[PDB]
């Protein structure tokens, strides 16, 4: 009766279902949430009159179709397309190396051509209909407008490290963009994995490589499954040979079914659109004081902030600097961005071993946290490195733990207290000189959300045995040197998001936070939105699959053991506004000039 099926029963058309307004998750490029508010109040069509549409929505009609001969070699993995997000994964931003690259297009792309030393080439037929935007004057939605009404409540009751751990959640569910623009149409892509020695002979003949290319597309979609070709005449034969992989999709439309007529796959376009492109804008660009009009100023750009925060911080994770040229030795698989560490010299160190000390600052009774956090050298002894190295600090942090009395007077009333402890966790450097001997050896990290890549399980490996080192952390360590060197990578040191390894620039700002030359980083248990990470140089914890993308939250949701203080009054000093709570947490109303220093007796 009312919404969308009044303008459906009145109109008898379908409804577009390639809307803008909602998320969008850049790194997997997925869409979620739903940002913009979509209300179908005046009944709107296309100027076709063949959807029904929003309010709040134009359409521009392109009608436009493409049709190309040759395929469009794209070797280098590094710099690729999309063919679904081109427009909003390449935006001038400063992580535009890491958009696209947890998608599910690009880690089979490439794992095709590490694993067979391929190069790609995709033919395709676009087929772009409309292209559907935004008006400028549009609300929020309204469950995205009341998680935000979350987020700057925590952030006035003085709950920072909840109001952070709402912006992680608030990037889970609704991406990092909103996508203002989309293309509904219809590609249909091939791609192929050619052999990479097959380009490097035809350098003259590489336009009759992408010819055959474009035409074996036109016989696959033409031509039934039987091979009725006329391809087949020279090169043919040597194509069809030194080609590694094949796959043919569609995105909009009916179903691709090898042998099916062009003219019959565009006659199915109609009533299946999907979003062949898009464009967007952050996620933070509609936090600002005229989509949220009844919070005050300043308070929702400091709510932009906490969100702008949490979305480079799942861009900062999520990224993997390593050696990236295929042909060079140490060529890290994992790696998504370039550093510069090709073609280095290794020098081999020996690392003392760690140790780790607790403090016991809060909770003495009934929960003895100094027991779980304490660790000891497997070559020393108490609280300290061995003769000849010296101790660097790598992280400092605080392990709450909440527990349960139970006072009973039948009636009893139970009160919830929080244990804190302090714990520090050091590792020892080689100073000057130091023999061949007389240090521990190494076998891999691993934490209770991943593995060890020696063993491929949450366990060290034979004659090795593990030491705590950050609460979950467990560092694989062996002192011998007959048994235990089979299973040893050379080490290059631990460093963090504060202290970097003093193992770069040798004989010696603190340090640079990178590895030294030849070995390859790896991450290793964010601990409350710091990420510590340690070098090796294997080759074994460089390749197996590509790993997916660590989604938010990194902090553990907060333990409540902050007291919440009442905000009433909110003002900047720069043009003398202020925003007066009402009682009993109605509103934000402007704050009159009589009655605001009436109210900031009672406060200081
Ligand atoms: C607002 O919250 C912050 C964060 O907890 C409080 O800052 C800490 O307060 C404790 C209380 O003694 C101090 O020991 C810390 O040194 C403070 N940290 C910093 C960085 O200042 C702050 O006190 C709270 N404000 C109010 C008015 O409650
Ligand atoms: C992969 O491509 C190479 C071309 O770079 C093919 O090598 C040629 O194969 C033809 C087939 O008769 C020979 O006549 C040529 O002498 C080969 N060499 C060159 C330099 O052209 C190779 O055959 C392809 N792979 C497969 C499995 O067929």
């Amino acid at each position: 009766e009312v919404g969308v099926q009044k303008c459906k029963n009145a109109l008898k058309l379908p409804v577009l279902e390639v809307l803008p307004g909602g998320g969008w998750d850049n790194l997997r490029n997925v869409d979620m949430g739903r940002v913009m508010e979509l209300t179908y109040s005046n009944c709107r069509t296309t100027e076709d009159g063949q959807y029904i549409i929003p309010d709040e929505i134009f359409t521009i009609p392109q009608k436009q179709s493409n049709l190309e001969m040759n395929s469009e070699i794209l070797e280098s993995w590094a710099n690729y397309q999309s063919s679904t997000s081109y427009s909003i994964n390449t935006e001038l931003s400063l992580f535009s190396k890491v958009n696209g690259k947890f998608s599910t297009e690009f880690q089979r792309m490439k794992t095709l051509q590490v694993k067979d030393q391929a190069i790609t080439t995709r033919v395709q037929v676009r087929n772009l209909v409309y292209t559907v935007k935004i008006n400028p004057t549009l609300e929020l939605s309204s469950g995205f407008r009341k998680e935000l009404l979350d987020i700057s409540d925590r952030l006035e009751n003085n709950q920072t490290r909840m109001a952070t751990y709402l912006a992680e959640l608030l990037v889970l569910n609704y991406g990092t963009h909103v996508t203002t623009s989309v293309d509904a149409g219809a590609a249909l892509i091939q791609e192929d994995h050619l052999r990479a020695s097959f380009l490097q002979d035809s350098q003259s003949s590489r336009s009759a490589v992408t010819a055959s290319a474009g035409l074996a597309f036109q016989n696959t979609v033409n031509f039934k499954f039987e091979e009725n070709y006329t391809s087949q005449n020279v090169l043919t034969k040597s194509y069809l040979s030194n080609r590694t992989n094949s796959r043919v999709q569609s995105i909009g439309g009916v179903p691709f079914y090898p042998g099916i007529t062009l003219q019959a796959w565009q006659q199915g376009i109609t009533n299946h659109l999907v979003a062949i492109d898009r464009s967007g804008l952050p996620l933070h660009f509609f936090i600002n004081p005229n989509m949220l009009p009844d919070l005050p100023g300043p308070l929702v750009k400091k709510v932009s902030k906490t969100v702008e925060t949490a979305v480079k911080r799942y861009y900062t994770f999520n990224t993997y600097p390593g050696c990236t040229d295929l042909n060079s030795p140490n060529f890290n698989f994992q790696a998504n961005t370039d550093d510069g560490s090709c073609e280095g010299k290794m020098t081999n160190f020996s690392f003392g071993g760690v140790y780790q000390e607790c403090t016991q600052l809060s909770g003495n009774r009934d929960v003895l946290l100094c027991q779980k956090l304490e660790q000891k050298n497997p070559l020393t002894g108490d609280f300290s490195c061995p003769s000849g190295y010296s101790p660097v600090h790598l992280l400092s942090q605080i392990h709450e733990e909440g527990y349960n009395h139970l006072e009973c007077h039948t009636v009893c009333e139970d009160v919830f207290q929080v244990a804190k402890a302090e714990f520090r966790a050091f590792w020892c450097v080689a100073s000057s000189q130091v023999p061949e001997n007389s240090g521990l050896l190494f076998g891999g990290l691993f934490s209770s959300k991943s593995i060890n890549p020696m063993t491929n399980a949450q366990s060290c490996p034979a004659g090795y045995f593990p030491l705590r080192l950050f609460e979950n952390l467990k560092v694989c360590v062996s002192q011998d040197y007959e048994l235990g060197s089979r299973f040893a990578v050379p080490f290059g040191g631990f460093f963090s998001c504060t202290v970097g390894n003093p193992l770069v620039d040798p004989a010696i700002a603190p340090s640079l936070k990178k590895c030294p030359g030849g070995f390859s980083q790896h991450p290793a248990l964010i601990s409350d939105g710091c990420q510590v990470s340690y070098c090796v140089k294997s080759g074994l914890f460089t390749g197996g699959s590509l790993p997916p993308a660590r989604l938010p939250p990194f902090t553990r949701p907060p333990l409540m053991s902050q007291a919440a203080t009442n905000t009433v009054i909110v003002t900047n000093s720069e043009n003398a506004r202020s925003w007066i709570k009402d009682s009993q947490t109605h509103q934000w109303r402007l704050g009159e000039p009589i009655e605001l220093r009436r109210a900031m007796n009672v406060i200081h």
